[PDB]
C-alpha cells in the first residue's frame, strides 16, 4: 500500500469524523446507555472477538435483530475487519430467509432470541453456518459475554476501497430474492454526498451537529437509509428504540428530545393517532417520510402539529437515497395545503445524481412536467449488478443506466413526481396509462376499503383496466354503483373518460405479499 | 469505460450540483452580470474555443489575471477538457515566473492587460507558449472575442478520475519554486469533505445555500481555498471584485449583500480601518481568516462589529484546508475576550484528516496541550510529491506522512495551536524553543516597529537567540534598554528566563521576500 | 486453433465412431423408426434450428421429457453447438424444479406435453426462459415442426475440449439441489474408458457391436450412465421405450430382441413379476443393475431365468461409473448362490480409477476385507466442484480426493462392498457401526413392512441405535417381541450383541423424499 494513496474506508468515518465528543451518548431505549468512548472500545472489542472466532477478510456475517447498539456496532466492526455484513430481512417468509442464507453463504449468525422460532424451521437446512450467537436484552446475551473477554485494542487493516462491505437481498418480482451489495468507497461517498446536499440547506430540512437521531426504519432494509453512518460521523446523540411500539417511541421522543428521525407513512399515521400524542410537543421534530409515496392528507395532518415532514426517494439498489424534497424560503411561506403538495413530492435529485427519464427505447424524454417515462440514474453508490446473476444484471443496467422501475415526470424546476410502476402500466392500445391514479379515485368512495387495479388483455385495445375492490363493514353496493362513481369525474384520454372498460369486481380478500404489499402478480394469475 | 464504474470528475460538480437555479447571478464587480445558464453556456463556448486552438488532453494552459468570471470559467472549462490548469502567482519576481512557465511547459497563456509589462521582461526566454490571449475588462478582450464565435454545445469527455487538473508552484525555502498538483478526484473530495464538515455546523460558522460569496483571496494561490468550487456547487450568488481595493470591496459588501468571504489578516485590517467601514452594517458577514495566524487583537476588533470571524489552516500542499475553528453553543456564550482566544486558534481537523504531531524521529507525541512537535497529516487531497522532483519529494512524505513544516501542540479537546516553524526553532543546547513567542514580546515595546529573531551558533548551548529590531519614527532607544524590556517578564526555561543571550541588534531595514514575508534565511546570511 | 492439436469433442463420437452403418435403426417404441443417416440429418437440422433461435456458445437449453429419439438428439446437437445441456429431474417437486431452472439460467425449454401441468405452477416465477418448445408424440410436436423447416447441412464448430457440456443438479442432503457439470473431454474419456474396460471382457458381461440397446434409466439422471453415448459410438440398434410400463417394456424386449439394458432393482422386480414375463425367453439379455444395492434374492431370482445380471457403482458427481462387477471364468462355474453373492457386490474399479478407502483423517486404511472407511476416488471424469458453490465444493474435494459419502470395505482381490453411508453411521461411543445391516435383520420378520434406523444421542455411549418399523396388514406385535426377534442373532461388538439400546418404536407412516428414498434427516427431526 502507498501511504500517499488514500483509500476511502469505513474506519475513516469512525476515527476521522466531522465531530467527536467522547462524552456524547448512545442510548438503547430503557436498556442501556454508554458514551462514544465506550462505543469505540466496544467496536475494537467486537473486532477482537470476531478475529478469535476465525472470521477472515472474505467471510460473511449475518445479523438478525432489531434496532439497537449491537446493530450499530455491527455496522462498523464487521466491514472494518474486511468481512461482509449480511442484513437479514426478518419479515420475509422462512423459506426466503433460508434461501438468502444459503445464497450468501454466511459463516456466523447473530440472531436475536425473539427470532429463534423462525430459525427452528430453517436450521436443519443450513450448512455454511458454524456459530450461532444469541442476542438478548437483559444479562445473558452471548454478544456481551464475547465482548467482555476481549481487549479494547485493535489495529484495523488497510485494504482496497473497492472491497465489498454489505449485502441485503431485496425481494421484488423475480421469484427469488436478488442480492445487492456495496463497497467501502460507495458507503463513504454516500455519507458525504448526502451530508453535503442536505446539511447545507438554508433553514428547513437540515441535519446538523446539534440534532438527536432516532431511527424508525427497520435498519436491515437499506442501511437504515445510510442514516446511522451520517449520525455517527456528525457525532450526535443517538437513540435506538428496539421493537417499534407507538407509545414507546412517543415516550422516547418526549424524554430523549429527539429532533431527527425517519419512517414510513404507516408508522407516522400510527404515531399521530396515538392517544398520548395529542398532549405532546412536536415542534422540534424533523421526520423524513421516504418509505413509499407520502400521502398529502397525512402530510397535512402532520403539518398542523408543526412537524418538519418531507419525502425522499430510494430503491435498495441505489444506496438508497436519490432525491430529497428541499423547500426554498419562497416556498416556506405558503399555507398548509400548498406546502403539503410540495412536501409530498418525490423531490429534486441530490448531489452527484443524473436522473433522466426515458422511454422504452432509451430516448431521454423532455422535462416539461407532463410527459412520463421510466427513471434511469447514474450515481457514485449504485450496485454494479445482482449477486450471482447474469440476465437480471443485464436487464438492470441496460443502455448504460440503472433502471429504477418507476414511471414519473419531471418539472422544469426539477421536482420529480412518481406516477406508477413500469410493470403496472396499462398498455391500452397505443398509449400508457397509470393504474395508480385510478385506485385513489375509487378509494374516495364511502363504501370501499381497498382497491387494486390490474389489466386484462383485450383484442383491439390491448390490456385494459380492471378494478378489484373490497367493501367496508356493513356496506353493500353493487358493482353498477361503483362504475358510476368513477364516471362522475372528467379529463381522461381514450374513449371519453375510459368508462365502458372498468369492469369492476368485488373481492372478499386481496392477496398480499409477505411484507404487506399488494401482490399484483398473483392477482393477475387468479383473475386471468 | 464502464458506465457502472463512477469516476469523480469536476464536470459532476457543475452539472450535478447540490442546487442549481438558472436565474442565480454571477457578478463581476461593476463590469458584468450574467446568470448560471449563461455561465454554463460560456463554459461550453470556452471548451469549444480551446478545442479549436489545439489544446489536447495532456496540454497545460496558464492563467494570469485577477479574480473575475473569466478565472471562474477557467477553473472549470480547462480541467473538463482534460487539460491542466496552471495558476501563475503574479506576485513573484519575473525570474521566478519565467522559471515556473518553463518548468510547467505551458502551451497557451491567458494574461491580463495590466500584467503585460511583466511579460515584456520574460517573453524573449519562453519557448513552449504558442498563443497569448490578452484579457481586458471593457470591450476588446480577446477571451470574449474567442467565446463569441463558438457554439454553446459541447460533449465533455469521460476520463479517469486520477488525471491531473491543476498545478500552481508554491515558493518556500528550496531556492526554486516547487510545483504541486491535484487530480479531479482530489478536488471533488475536497469540496464535499469541506461542505460536509462546515455546512453541517449547528449555527455559527456555516456556509449554506442562501449565502452570497465573494473571494478576497488571490484565487491563484490554492484554488482560492477551494471556495469557488464549493460556492458553485451550492448554486449561490457569487461576486468577484477584481483588483482588491479597500473601498471598492466595502461598496460591494454593502450593495450586493455579501455574507461569506475569506481573506488574510492584512486585508481585514485594511477594511476595518477604512473611513467608510464605520458607517456600515457588518452583522451578516462571515469572513474566514486563514492566511497566516489571525491575531487576537484584530479578532477582538472584528468581533465588536458583530462579524463572524474564524480561522483555518492550509498549506498549498494540502488541498489546502486541514483544520477549521468551529465553536460549540457552549462556547458561543463567552465574552469577546474568551471568544477572541477561541476564534484565533488553528482549529480542529476537518472530516477525513488524521493530523498527528511527532518529533524528529516520528514518535507521535501525546496530545496534552503543552508538548510541541511537527504536524504530520494524511488526507484524501494531498499532493503525492513535487513535480519533477525526487529528493524534496522524499523529504516531504518521510515516514508515510506528509510533513507540514509547522510546530504546534494539540489539546485533549482537539484544538490545534501552531507555535512556530520547524526551521525557525532555536536549538539551544538540548531543547527546542519557539522564536515566534519572543518576537511579539519585543513588539509590545512602544519604540519598535518590527522584530525578526534568528539563531547564531554558540559552542556550549548550540544556536542561541538573536533579535533584530527596527525602531519607529523619532524613537531612539539603545539595545541596552530593549534587553531590559524583555527581561521584565518571567516563566521561561533554561538560564533563568533566557536573559544573557538575546544580544539584540538594531537594523535600519530588514530583508523581505517578493510577496512580503520576512526572509529569515538571508537574514542569517548577512548576520552570520 | 492448431490442426495438429487434437481436442476431444463430442462431435468426434458421432462422426468418428467405432462403427457406423447408415442402415442401422433408431426405434422410438411403437411411434417412430429411422436410420443412422436420418439421425445424423436430424442432428444437423436441430443444430440449424437452435442457431436460428439465437442459441449462442454460452447458452443453456433445458430438456424435460421421457426417453426418446428427441432426447438422444439433444444429447448431441446442443453440446456440439457449444451450448450447455441441462437435464431436468422431472421427479423433483415443482419448487425444486423452479430453483434449478432459476439457478441454471436456461434460455430455451423443451418440455413434454405431459409435464405441462407442472410448468403451470412454476411459469409465473421464471424470468430467463424466452421460448417453450412443447414436445408431443403424434403429429403436432413443435420440435418436429422446427426440424422440418431447416436444412440437413451444418458445419459444427471446433472449440476447446474443456468447454462445459452438461449439468443436471443432484439432490442430496444440503437443503437445496447441487449442480454438477462435465466437459466434452470428460464425456469422451468416460465413453472410451468404459468401452475399453467392459467391452474387453472375456465372455460374460460385455457390450459389443452386435448388441441391441434399450435404456430403463430415466436418462435425465446421469446421462443414463453414459450408455447412449457408448451405444451410438458402437453403432448398434437402439430402442427407446418412452414412459416405463412393465408390460410395454416386455413387448419391446420380445419384439426388438433387446440384449443390453440397465435399470434399478425396483423396475427389475416389476418386470420379473409381470404375468407375461413367465412365458418369455430371457436368455439373451444383460441388464445392468446399478441403481442402488442390488439385493441377493432378486439377483438369485433373475439368475434362474438365465439373465446376465451384474451391478455397478456411480454417484452423479463421478461420471457416474466408477466400478463394475466382472466375473472371471473360474467364477462363472459356481452355482446360483455363490454367483448371486458375487454379482450383487459393488465390483472392482474400472480403468483409470484410484478408489482408496480412508478414515476421518484421510489415512488410507488397508484392503483386508474387514476394515471399513469412506471411499475417495480420482478419475478423469469427476466434477471439479458444485456450480456456484464454495464451501460445499471445498468439502467435496477435501484432501485432494473426491469424497463419495459411502462407507465400504475392499477385499485383497479388489471387490468393493458398500456397507453404509457416512452420515448414517452410528457413533456409539468410540466405534462406528453401520445402520444398514440392522435394518435387513428386522426386515426378516414376518410382521414388518419397512424399517428405518436412526441414532439418538446418549450421554455415555454417544448416539445409539433406534429402529422405526411399520407393521404389515392385520399384524400386531408389540415392540417387546420385535426387540427379542433381533436378539436371537449373535456376533456383534460392544455390549454383548447390542441388545438393551435398540428401543424399537412402531410408526404408522414413514417420511419419504420426493423421489421415494427414505428421509432419515426429517425422521431425526420428528423423533428427536
Ligand atoms: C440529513 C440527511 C439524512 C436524511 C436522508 C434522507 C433519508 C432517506 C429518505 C428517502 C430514501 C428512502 C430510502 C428507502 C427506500 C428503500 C426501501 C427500503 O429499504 O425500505
Ligand atoms: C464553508 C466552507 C468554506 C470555507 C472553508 C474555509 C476556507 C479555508 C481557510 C483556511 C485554509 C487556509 C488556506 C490558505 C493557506 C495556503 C496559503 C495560500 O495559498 O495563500
Ligand atoms: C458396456 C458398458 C455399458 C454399461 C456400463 C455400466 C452402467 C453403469 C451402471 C453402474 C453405475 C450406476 C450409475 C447410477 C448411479 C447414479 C444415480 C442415478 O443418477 O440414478
Amino acid at each position: 500500500n502507498d501511504p500517499s494513496n488514500y483509500q476511502l474506508l469505513i474506519k475513516n468515518l469512525l476515527f476521522s469524523p466531522v465531530a467527536f465528543n467522547p462524552e456524547q451518548e448512545i442510548v438503547y431505549a430503557n436498556h442501556r446507555r454508554h458514551s462514544y468512548k465506550t462505543f469505540h472500545d466496544r467496536v475494537r472489542q467486537f473486532a477482537n472477538a470476531l478475529t478469535k472466532m476465525g472470521v477472515k477478510k472474505g467471510d460473511t456475517v449475518a445479523v438478525m435483530d432489531y434496532d439497537s447498539h449491537r446493530y450499530l456496532e455491527c455496522y462498523f466492526a464487521i466491514p472494518m475487519i474486511g468481512a461482509k455484513l449480511h442484513m437479514i430481512n426478518v419479515r420475509l417468509s422462512p423459506e426466503q430467509i433460508l434461501y438468502t442464507i444459503d445464497h450468501a453463504e454466511d459463516d456466523i449468525i447473530l440472531i436475536h432470541e425473539e427470532f429463534l422460532p423462525i430459525l427452528d424451521q430453517i436450521k436443519g437446512r443450513i450448512d455454511t453456518v458454524t456459530r450461532y450467537v444469541v442476542l438478548r436484552d437483559d444479562e445473558e446475551c452471548e454478544y456481551e459475554r464475547l465482548l467482555e473477554q476481549e481487549s479494547t485494542e485493535y489495529n484495523f487493516p488497510d485494504f482496497d476501497e473497492n472491497t465489498v462491505a454489505t449485502t441485503f437481498y431485496t425481494t421484488g418480482t423475480t421469484g427469488f430474492p436478488k442480492g445487492v451489495f456495496f463497497t467501502h468507497r460507495q458507503l463513504v461517498l454516500h455519507t458525504m454526498g448526502i451530508l453535503s446536499t442536505i446539511g447545507t440547506n438554508a433553514s428547513q430540512g437540515r441535519l446538523h451537529q446539534g440534532d438527536i437521531y432516532m431511527p424508525i426504519t427497520p435498519m436491515f432494509h437499506v442501511h437504515a437509509w445510510g442514516l446511522p453512518y451520517m449520525a455517527t460521523m456528525l457525532g450526535v446523540k443517538q437513540v435506538y428504540p428496539g421493537k417499534y411500539v407507538p407509545d414507546v417511541l412517543l415516550n422516547l421522543i418526549e424524554q430523549e428530545k429527539v429532533t431527527f428521525s425517519h419512517c414510513v407513512p404507516t408508522i407516522l399515521h400510527l404515531l399521530l393517532s396515538s392517544p398520548k400524542s395529542k398532549a405532546m410537543d412536536f415542534s422540534g421534530w424533523k421526520v423524513v417520510i421516504g418509505g413509499a409515496a407520502l400521502p398529502k392528507a397525512l402530510c397535512k395532518s402532520a403539518l398542523e402539529r408543526d412537524i418538519d415532514v418531507f419525502a425522499g426517494y430510494g430503491m435498495s439498489e441505489t444506496g438508497p437515497i436519490l432525491s430529497i424534497v428541499q423547500l426554498t424560503p419562497e416556498q416556506l411561506e405558503l399555507d398548509v395545503d400548498q406546502q403539503a403538495e410540495y412536501r409530498s413530492k418525490t423531490g429534486k435529485k441530490v448531489a452527484l445524481v443524473e436522473a433522466y427519464i426515458v422511454d422504452e427505447d432509451m430516448n431521454k424524454l423532455p422535462h416539461d412536467g407532463e410527459t412520463a417515462g421510466e427513471i434511469v440514474v447514474r450515481a457514485p453508490w449504485l450496485t454494479p449488478n445482482y449477486y450471482k446473476d447474469n440476465k437480471n444484471s443485464k436487464a438492470l443496467w441496460r443502455g448504460g443506466y440503472l433502471h429504477t422501475g418507476d414511471v414519473a415526470h419531471i418539472d422544469d424546476e426539477g421536482f420529480i413526481k412518481i406516477t406508477d410502476r413500469v410493470k403496472d402500466m396499462i398498455k391500452i392500445s397505443g398509449e400508457w396509462v397509470s393504474s395508480l391514479e385510478l385506485e385513489d379515485i375509487l378509494h374516495q368512495h364511502q363504501s370501499v376499503s381497498e382497491v387494486a387495479v390490474i389489466g386484462m388483455p383485450h383484442n383491439k385495445w390491448g390490456e385494459v383496466p380492471l378494478a378489484l375492490v373490497t367493501l367496508k363493514e356493513d356496506a353493500q353496493v353493487t358493482e353498477k354503483e361503483l362504475l358510476g362513481f368513477a364516471k362522475d369525474f372528467i379529463n381522461k384520454g381514450i374513449l371519453a373518460r375510459e368508462a365502458l372498460l372498468l369492469k369492476v369486481k368485488i373481492v372478499d380478500e386481496i392477496a398480499k405479499t409477505s411484507v404487506g404489499k399488494v401482490d399484483k402478480k398473483e392477482l393477475r394469475k387468479l383473475h386471468l
